[PDB]
């Protein structure tokens, strides 16, 4: 038993990494077979920050104004484009530990692993999710944009977030691996913010599944709701609406514990009404929703 | 910014896990060299667990009772003997994906990442605590036996932990790689019990200084203390007490706060008598005290 703020394991993603740079600037490329993606702002200067002219800036340089370094041995760029907002340098080799990948695009409320990285070099590995509002509530310094986000499924990995920027709020925002941003954001330096945020209601449900399966249950009693019911108090603490599909992907972990859906929904009302009355639920004095209903499963079953 | 519970990569571990069977039992083992490391229960039965004869065990089998997989393809077992309580397989072939490493054992308080693995393939990755009592609060199912801990020190592997059973209050125990436990345990299936566990000080003092690093300040105080009259505090609320090491360890985060550590302590006095009268600190209710000094440093400065 137990249960972790749990990451895939890094090790497939971390022998793509490989730092670029154009001039001064230095961030993190991914290196997949022979193709090099990185945010296209390398090629930027902080004249260039509110109006960047990319195609002029791109245009103007040339495959050998590109330094592709992975450990810290050089490739050598043959060619250069850009697709949206990512950067795609063609390089004589191919990297030999390439994955089998899959660029997908998630959806908010998701979660994924972050290889953090600095100069081309991996310094850790978390779990974020996809807020409500196209952030992800990172942690990230000068030096990682071109981090990438990732989730495993079955041999493949699926590679889902590349890092960008920092809002002043201390929230993250980025790119598919195509070069579009998630939410209402742009690769320039003008005054940007996200919406609102909410919480994710299906992971916090998912989350007390797994603190039912770990044998904490106080919150536990013997009531139920309807959809409509909790939905009304949800909003009043702006809870995202429960759909019947967020109930029914929440299957796997009702079939395990035996708790209809709307029984946990009605303990999650009842916590958002009451409080958490000095208690804590797996070492958490906060209702958590950073944990999707597969993250639980795959952990309180062990998925490899 | 932010703060996220990070954990190393493990890119370097994942290329040293294999799967390990004696007669039914599976599993996993650590390949380094030409030797298999795992736990020496892989050998027992039902009827062994009580008082297992492990030295009776260990003779009367053969190598071809040991069945050690590396992916797909078999490593045949050459020699089998023990240390302490890890079984030590020599095997024909060494791993061509041996790192750097080090064993070593380390002390309470201390973090370290933990891959939890299944019949020999990771499953994930994440952070746990050496706790003062010498468990840990880990995430771990049947069949993750021989998972290991690990921090990385450049590009040396620091091998730490290896799993080998749950406490019926939920947490974990194990042993260092050269088989000796954590703690009193001992690998029979007895009634055991691990003391009072208490609060890691300096990991809060060390979460405290990462939170007014991400610019969450409400709970500083104007006022500073000594360390004896912190200690008392401290063993108030079975906090473990405060050294000048302790002290010493938190400087790089005062110099880059300019908060004396002993003033930080004064702030972490109030909290433990008032609580935070529901306010939040990095996102949660409850003062952390799994992240070291040297953690915060590592994500607060981008250490790779
Ligand atoms: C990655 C850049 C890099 O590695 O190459 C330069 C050597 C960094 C990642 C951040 C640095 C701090 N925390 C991070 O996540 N990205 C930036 O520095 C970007 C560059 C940029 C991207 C898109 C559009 C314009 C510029 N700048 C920022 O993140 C800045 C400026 C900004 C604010 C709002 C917004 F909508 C776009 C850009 N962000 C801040 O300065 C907020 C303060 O927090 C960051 C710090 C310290
Ligand atoms: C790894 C063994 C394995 O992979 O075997 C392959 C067939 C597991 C890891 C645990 C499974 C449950 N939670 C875990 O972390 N280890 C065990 O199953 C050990 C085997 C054992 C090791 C040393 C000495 C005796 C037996 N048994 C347990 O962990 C049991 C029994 C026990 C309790 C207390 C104690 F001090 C020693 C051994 N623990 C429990 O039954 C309580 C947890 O129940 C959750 C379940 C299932």
């Amino acid at each position: 038993s137990g249960f972790r703020k749990m990451a895939f394991p890094s090790g497939k993603v971390e022998g793509c990494m490989v730092q670029v740079t154009c001039g001064t600037t230095t961030l993190n490329g991914l290196w997949l077979d022979d193709v090099v993606y990185c945010p296209r702002h390398v090629i930027c200067t902080s004249e260039d920050m509110l109006n960047p002219n990319y195609e002029d800036l791109l245009i103007r340089k040339s495959n050998h104004n590109f330094l592709v370094q992975a450990g810290n041995v050089q490739l050598r760029v043959i060619g250069h484009s850009m697709q949206n907002c990512v950067l795609k340098l063609k390089v004589d080799t191919a990297n030999p530990k390439t994955p089998k990948y899959k660029f997908v695009r998630i959806q908010p409320g998701q979660t994924f692993s972050v290889l953090a990285c600095y100069n081309g070099s991996p310094s850790g590995v978390y779990q974020c999710a996809m807020r409500p509002n196209f952030t992800i509530k990172g942690s990230f310094l000068n030096g990682s944009c071109g981090s990438v986000g990732f989730n495993i499924d079955y041999d493949c990995v699926s590679f889902c977030y590349m890092h960008h920027m920092e809002l002043p709020t201390g929230v993250h925002a980025g790119t598919d691996l195509e070069g579009n941003f998630y939410g209402p954001f742009v690769d320039r330096q003008t005054a940007q913010a996200a919406g609102t945020d909410t919480t994710i209601t299906v992971n916090v449900l998912a989350w007390l599944y797994a603190a039912v399966i770990n044998g904490d249950r106080w919150f536990l009693n013997r009531f139920t709701t309807t959809l409509n019911d909790f939905n009304l108090v949800a909003m009043k603490y702006n809870y995202e609406p429960l759909t019947q599909d967020h109930v029914d992907i929440l299957g796997p972990l009702s079939a395990q514990t035996g708790i209809a859906v709307l029984d946990m929904c009605a303990s999650l009302k009842e916590l958002l009404q009451n409080g958490m009355n000095g208690r804590t639920i797996l070492g958490s004095a906060l209702l958590e929703d950073e944990f999707t209903p597969f993250d639980v499963v795959r952990q309180c079953s062990g998925v490899t």
